[PDB]
């Protein structure tokens, strides 16, 4: 049975996980950085061993995948980045809290975006804060046109992370490489949508945990012989 | 000029703070090492230095130096490449020893060779070495042929192993307008500046490359210096 690793980062900077913070690169809080710790711990206490990790080119999980890496004295470890992995871009919302996303749009839309798979929150639009701190970001400097988004359905986000699990992820789970990936939320959502075969009703149901390793064992087709388990002492577990 | 490289020798250990022989045993910075490595990153921050690949070894001295810098320079996102060949040089049996246990063991005739010789290795580490199995066994190594996993080297073996991932993989990089940051070790980064500048066995042992502090190449478009290494840092950093 081969072994996956998922890890979902923790809390960002200034509570901008409460705030649509999406493609936005917040860094870690202090918090954050303890979760990744923690969770890096439970996996070196575990003894897990790894041998390729992949994770986005968001520094709140890159911060986190080096966490674990220094925790489990891996850090030798391959580590591919890639922005299909990146948390979903949630345009011109990014960075507004609950209450400011009302305000803006209203309680209707609010639900009709909270609830929908397919329906993509508007577009960050040249006048937003992050507009050109994100699209004129040199790390997107080779997407094209097209793939830059300026917003994300969920659907969106899952379409542009599936492509790097089947291309790239996959050809090392098959050779037998055991394999770490550190990501977000709704990458994370895209990656076990398609191992559990899962429904968009239920994957926007599912709120993976952070700071804990989520371990997945799959059979000879990457199909999950069991629910997912997750590694830590009694209490968080 | 046509391309610039930077490369950066990783600082002090926690094994230089027991004065004993690291090489390809993989001892994390001293604080004081971190700190340097932070210095470094922040100078090639306040110079507005962007990269767009990374190379370093597999040991964490080397790999954490770099993150520190990526880190400093706002550049996490940046792809990293790891290669055994750019690891510190294998010392073989000295492996562990402090100066005074090497001294003691091998007298001040044998040491005197060993440090000024370009190609004459220290004895090898023997199966029965204390850091054997936590070296020579190590995961990391599983995909090096034994002919490629040092007992020791020479200063000219660490170069020649060190060598062939430049040629192979970063001058591709190079000419490809990649810029390059390289972060490493003492004897790995000396094959590199050995080939970059044609310098002699002498002269490269002569050659000590300060720690911590960003080293810049101007290099044409045949990766011939136009001019000689230059640090970045205040002016007190660069002096000493
Ligand atoms: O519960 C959640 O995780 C999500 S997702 C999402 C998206 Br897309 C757009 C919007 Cl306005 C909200 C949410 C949301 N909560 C929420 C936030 C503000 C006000 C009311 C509810
Ligand atoms: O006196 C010298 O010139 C040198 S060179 C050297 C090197 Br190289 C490594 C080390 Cl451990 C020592 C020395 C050393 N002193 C010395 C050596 C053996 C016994 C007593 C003193
Ligand atoms: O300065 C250098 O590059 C080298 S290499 C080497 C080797 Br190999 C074996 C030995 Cl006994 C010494 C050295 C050496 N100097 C040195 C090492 C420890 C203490 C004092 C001086
Ligand atoms: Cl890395």
């Amino acid at each position: 049975a081969y072994k996956l690793v998922l890890i979902r980062h923790g809390e960002s900077a200034w509570n901008l996980e409460n705030r649509f913070s999406g493609w936005y690169d917040a860094d870690l809080s202090p918090a954050g950085h303890e979760e990744a710790k923690r969770g890096g711990q439970a996996l070196r206490d575990a003894g897990y061993e790894f041998d390729i990790c992949f994770t986005s080119v968001q520094k709140r999980a890159i911060r986190t995948l080096w966490t674990v890496l220094d925790a489990i004295d891996q850090m030798w470890l391959p580590v591919v980045r890639t922005w299909r992995l990146n948390e979903r871009h949630y345009g011109g919302l990014t960075g507004l809290n609950k209450a400011e996303t009302a305000a803006k749009h209203g309680e209707a839309q609010v639900k009709i975006w909270r609830r929908s798979y397919d329906v993509p929150p508007p577009p960050m639009e040249p006048d937003h804060p992050f507009y050109s701190n994100i699209s004129k970001d040199r790390r997107y400097a080779d997407l094209t046109e097209d793939q830059l988004p300026s917003c994300e359905s969920l659907k969106d986000t899952i379409a542009r992370a599936l492509p790097f699990w089947n291309e790239e992820i996959v050809p090392q789970i098959k050779e037998g490489k055991r394999v770490l990936i550190a990501a977000h939320g709704n990458s994370l959502r895209g990656i076990v949508k398609h191992l559990e075969g899962l429904s968009e009703e239920a994957i926007m149901e599912l709120n993976l945990p952070t700071g804990i390793p989520i371990v997945y064992e799959l059979d000879k087709n990457l199909k999950p012989i069991k629910p997912m388990q997750f590694l830590g002492d009694e209490e968080t577990v």
